[PDB]
DNA sequence: CTTGGG
DNA sequence: AAG
DNA sequence: CTTGGG
DNA sequence: AAG
């Protein structure tokens, strides 16, 4: 089965991802920026108990680590944690937006290629490491009142809510799949951040290309959702479109 | 004095005007128009007593007459009467707006002409007769509760509040002063509806031209305000501007 | 939580 | 609505 | 009176 | 504010 042929490629069986070929990312600040430390809004016990298992899981995975940082942004007190990084975003140097819009991306699908595989990468941003010099930027406060820990944590991977994460991830995955494209010139591969479409001229080619793509992704350290995958279909849902008979 | 040399030309001494050379005006309706009869809003006794002497004066002057008309528009219940003619205005055919704006009008004043006379015509619109076929358009209701008269009156002269009155008056006065302009080619005459500026190169020429203009206006049936007149001045107020040393 | 078109 |  | 830009 |  697809599940058992590629255990490393699926999030269900391969463990947390880590893009081993990608250098830890340095996040350049704007020329005038200095750290901003926003105090954590008090949060209800109900919210804290809701957030706690997520924090503990991320700590266990090494995705969060303790720190002391002159930067601090709040977690939203109203469960899964959402960090308000707007004041960090304002201080980080802008980058060119290179992710194509879905309409343009799909124009690259020609009618000759009507067998599709759609993969969704799980926890994609967390596969990319942050350089230790950039980790303090994203710190937040975590207090466990009935344990006694009140200090800061920060991210060791590219965080949710950071304005450049989609673009940096898309560019990293493009670097990591550049050789795959070269080895499979008969295949169309569309990338939209963590959403991938592979297109082939036949069922057989789609099957062989999907095997190759899963092998490559797993080896590089990315993880696809086995439960959401649409494998070797003549009709798929991709980026809000239903792709069917070359339409849409 | 200017008052006594031209008794016919001044409103103070010449009586109500009447432009004797101008045919009574016919007011064309739009192609689809039919009469509209708006009921008179009840008006307080205080307002009625305030309006009454004006109505009686206009009746005595023949400017208002009794009628029966399928048209009716209201008098404003909050003193001097103001008729809301907006529903008549909507039904009257539009005419080209030929009154120049003051900025453009004043551009026709050259520096060679620095002696000014400014005249303001009194009750200008009322100098123009309305054709009997057009009089019913402007009817309104007048009730004298402590006398017993409840019927309609209408205007026999061009009314205030009618959308074409400024343009029709300006065009009529232009026709009536066309010969004056021909007889006095050295003079500048600016007309803005009922506000006139005469300009000459010298005090003497301004004096002679003002005598001629007052004689002409009075003979034609128009009346100027003796109290507001600015006669043979090197500086005057005209259309919101102070004219002085060729400036403004 | 704070913030930035009838 | 967005972080 | 009724009406038609933050 | 305008009639």
């Amino acid at each position: 089965t697809w599940l058992s042929d590629f255990p490393q490629a699926w999030a269900e069986t391969g463990g947390m991802g880590l893009a081993v070929r990608q250098a830890p990312l340095i996040i350049p600040l704007k020329a005038t920026s200095t750290p901003v430390s926003i105090k954590q809004y008090p949060m209800s016990q109900e919210a804290r108990l809701g957030i706690k298992p997520h924090i503990q899981r991320l700590l266990d995975q090494g995705i969060l680590v303790p720190c002391q940082s002159p930067w601090n942004t709040p977690l939203l007190p109203v469960y899964r944690p959402v960090q308000d990084l707007r004041e960090v975003n304002k201080r980080v140097e802008d980058i060119h937006p290179t992710v194509p819009n879905p309409y343009n991306l799909l124009s690259g699908l020609p009618p000759s290629h009507q067998w599709y595989t759609v993969l969704d990468l799980k926890d994609a941003f967390f596969c990319l490491r942050l350089h230790p010099t950039s980790q303090p930027l994203f710190a937040f406060e975590w207090r466990d009142p009935e344990m006694g820990i009140s200090g800061q944590l920060t991210w060791t991977r590219l965080p949710q809510g950071f304005k450049n994460s989609p673009t940096l991830f898309d560019e990293a995955l493009h670097r990591d799949l550049a050789d795959f494209r070269i080895q499979h010139p008969d295949l169309i591969l569309l990338q939209y951040v963590d959403d991938l479409l592979l297109a082939a001229t036949s069922e057989l080619d789609c099957q062989q290309g999907t095997r190759a793509l899963l092998q490559t992704l797993g080896n590089l350290g990315y993880r696809a959702s086995a439960k959401k995958a649409q494998i070797c279909q003549k009709q798929v849902k991709y980026l809000g479109y239903l792709l069917k008979e070359g339409q849409r």
